[PDB]
């Protein structure tokens, strides 16, 4: 299967100067839950936006620098090259990699944070028209976790 796996806001924006535009701690158990035991692929600066990779997981990489050559990180040059990887593979981000990808994969694992952020990049617009929802649960607020979002799982038509 091969599936995206994002958190966007209301206007889809995905990330401000290379970070994430919010902190929301179960939206990253969220991932953690997802893609422990599978695979990842992201784009370069996703990569270097985190700094390492991320554990009990296949970390893959896609980047032009053939210099890229990192440890726990296996790397790719090519998005037919993510057709090749056994498994669950998660397209991971960034905007780059999401516009790429998103005509090509099965399904999508969407965070819907229910904010409006400042925002340089974003998730390419979508229909639900072309997505039927498997699944939409509201996220539990608490303390650690102030911004109401919903967890989506939507796959193509
Ligand atoms: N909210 C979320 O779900 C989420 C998830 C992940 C990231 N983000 C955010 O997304 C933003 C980053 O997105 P971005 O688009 O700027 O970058 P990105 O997609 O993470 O990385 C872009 C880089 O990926 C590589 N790449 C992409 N397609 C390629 C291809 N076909 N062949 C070779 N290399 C390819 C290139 O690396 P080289 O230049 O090295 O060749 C490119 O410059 C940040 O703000 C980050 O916080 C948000
Ligand atoms: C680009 C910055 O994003 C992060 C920085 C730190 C951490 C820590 O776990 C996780 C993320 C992060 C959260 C994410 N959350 C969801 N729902 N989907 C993603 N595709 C995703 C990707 C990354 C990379």
């Amino acid at each position: 299967t091969l599936s995206i796996l994002v958190a966007h806001d209301l206007q889809r924006v995905i990330g401000f100067e290379n970070q994430l535009p919010w902190h929301l701690p179960n939206d990253l158990k969220h991932v953690k839950k997802l893609s422990t035991g599978h695979t990842l692929v992201m784009g370069r600066k996703t990569f270097e936006s985190i700094g390492k990779p991320l554990p009990n997981r296949r970390n893959v990489v896609l980047t032009s620098d053939t210099s890229f050559n990192v440890e726990g990180v296996d790397v790719i040059h090519s998005i037919e090259d993510i057709y090749q990887l056994p498994g669950h593979v998660f397209i991971f981000g960034g905007q780059t990699l999401f516009e790429e990808m998103i005509d090509k994969v099965d399904d999508m694992y969407i965070t819907v944070i229910e904010g409006k952020f400042r925002g340089d990049t974003f998730f390419p617009p979508y229909t639900f028209e072309d997505w039927e929802v498997a699944s939409s649960v509201e996220g539990k607020l608490d303390e650690k976790n102030t911004i109401p979002h919903t967890f989506l799982h939507l796959i193509r038509k």
